[PDB]
Formats: C-alpha cells, structure tokens, sequence
DNA sequence: CGTCCAGTCTAC
DNA sequence: TAGACCTGGACGG
C-alpha cells in the first residue's frame, strides 16, 4: 500500500474504534519477527494517524484503568500486503500478526494488523522513521520545500520515476502513484529528476504529488484495496489512467520495479 | 505441476 | 547493486 491506503487505514481505525473499549494484552502471532508490544490495560481506546507510508496507533488507557499504564505509540510500515481489519475475536483472518481485543460489554472484536507477506514492520516508541520526508498528503508545503531546498542531492541525479520512490523526499509515493502522477504531466519517466524539478526552484509535478494521492483518499473506499467491498476496489481500477492499463508501456527501473507510462520513455532509459 | 508477478532492508 | 525477506493468485503445460 501507498500513502492513500495508509491514510484510509488510519481513518478506518479512528471511525471503527470511536465507541470501542479494548482490554488485556496486545497479542503478536508466533511466526512474526517484529517485537512483542509490552502493554496491558483493563480499558483503553485506540486512535491513529498517517504520515506518508507509515501509520501511528496510540493506545490510551481510560481514567483508572488497571495496571497503571501511560499511553503507548506504535508506528507501522505495511510493506506489500499490510492492512488493518476489525473482525469477530474467533474469526481472525490468516496472517493476523498483531491483535487488540475489545473489552465487554458487547460483541468481542479484534482489531488486527494483517500482512500476508510479512514485509510490514512495527517499532516500539511512536517515532516516525528518521530520514523519511514530510507526508505528501498532510504536510504539502513542508514536503515541497524539502524537495526544492535539496535538489543538489545525488538522489536527483536519477530518473524522475526512481526519485519519486525515494521516501526521503516523496514519503507516501509508491509504484502506482508514480505512474499516475507522471502520466498526468506526460513527463517521460526516465527524464532526469533534477531537470524536471529545477524549474520550480497547470499544476506542477510537486502539486500532483499531493493532489493525485488526495484523489484516491477522496474516492473513499480503501484505495488499492478491498477492505470496503468490490464496489470501492473497481472504483479504484476505474480511477487509474496508467498503472497496468492496456495500451501503456512498461520498463524495469534500476531496482527491478515496473514503471508504467505512455509515449517517450525518456533519455536515461535502460 | 511450473513460472511470473505483486516496499523496504542490508550484505556485498 | 542484487538478493533477501514472504505468500498467493493468474497463468501456462
């Protein structure tokens, strides 16, 4: 998942947990190489926020919840399959690697981090990854400045399609958004990144880095996702103009990732 | 049955 | 850089 999916997953946790109270421990699957969450409360609320391709849960005990516990923050990266679901406690999906359990009164639910391929990670401590740039969705001006002020970096020597995956400058952009953004401006994907960015130093490339992903969020649904039904998933495939679409070209970048585009591949093409 | 395809992370 | 980390669906024989 990319920035829109991290964002929608955060909105899901906030809306679906608004009136839920969790209790007990935070349970990790035995196969998961991620750390155990040292947290226990008779009564805590779960809330979320997204920044780029990371999501932060806050575990907030209620007044007088036992054991005495301070709020705990967990930050998640989703890799290729990460996901959050609210399921009935005894109908855990396969690959539910981390689980928060509702307290009574009510139907016993589990909020689960579900990750088929286990590329996802969480760290104890609530901090965003050092080095990740501002969120293209929620910190646009900070995102735009962090790019324009550092065009000297060797990161911008590379093809624009490669630079757009560097989470130090485009936190929240992944393989589908880089195709959709470049297609909107018909920028050849193997144009040099510094060449296309220097001008800014009729929406430009950095505006689209915000507004294109915002469109996926505004579809509602769960972006490149089905944790909302088939309706929302087909809604997303219909929004796509370029990623995977018939009559589009594709090449491998230097990291073996597929870039979709129309027309001129650009000068630094392999 | 088999191949091929779908975001970091780190050891060369 | 390239291979590693994973599972599963879509396809081909």
């Amino acid at each position: 998942p990319e920035g829109p999916e991290l964002h929608l997953a955060s909105q899901f946790v906030n809306e679906a947990c608004r009136a839920l109270v969790f209790g007990g421990c935070v349970e990790k699957s035995s196969v998961s190489r991620n750390p155990e969450v040292p947290f226990e409360s008779s009564a805590y609320r779960i809330s979320a926020s997204a920044r780029g391709k990371e999501l932060r849960l806050i575990l907030s005990p209620l007044p007088g919840a036992q054991p005495q516990q301070e709020p705990l923050a967990l930050v998640f990266r989703f890799g290729m399959s990460g996901s959050f679901q609210l399921v009935p406690r005894e109908e855990l999906p396969r690959h539910a690697h981390l689980r928060f359990y509702t307290a009574p009164p009510g139907p016993r639910l589990a909020l689960c981090f579900v990750d088929i391929r286990r590329f996802g990670r969480w760290d104890l401590g609530g901090k965003w990854q050092p080095g990740r740039g501002p969120c293209v969705l929620q910190e646009y001006q900070q995102f735009r400045e962090n790019v324009l002020r550092n065009l000297a970096d060797k990161a911008f020597d590379r093809p624009i399609c490669e630079a757009l995956l560097d989470q130090r400058f485009f936190n929240g952009i992944g393989n589908y958004l880089r195709a959709e953004i470049l297609y909107r401006l018909k920028i050849p994907p193997f144009e040099k990144a510094r060449s296309v960015l220097e001008a800014l130093q009729n929406p430009d490339l950095l505006e689209l880095c915000h507004s294109v992903p915002k469109e996926v969020v505004q579809l509602g649904g769960r972006g490149y996702g089905s944790e909302s039904g088939e309706e929302d998933f087909a809604a997303f495939r219909a929004w796509l103009r370029c990623y995977g679409m018939p009559g589009m070209s594709s090449l491998q970048d230097r990291h073996g990732r597929t870039i979709w585009f129309q027309g001129d591949p650009g000068p630094l093409a392999p």
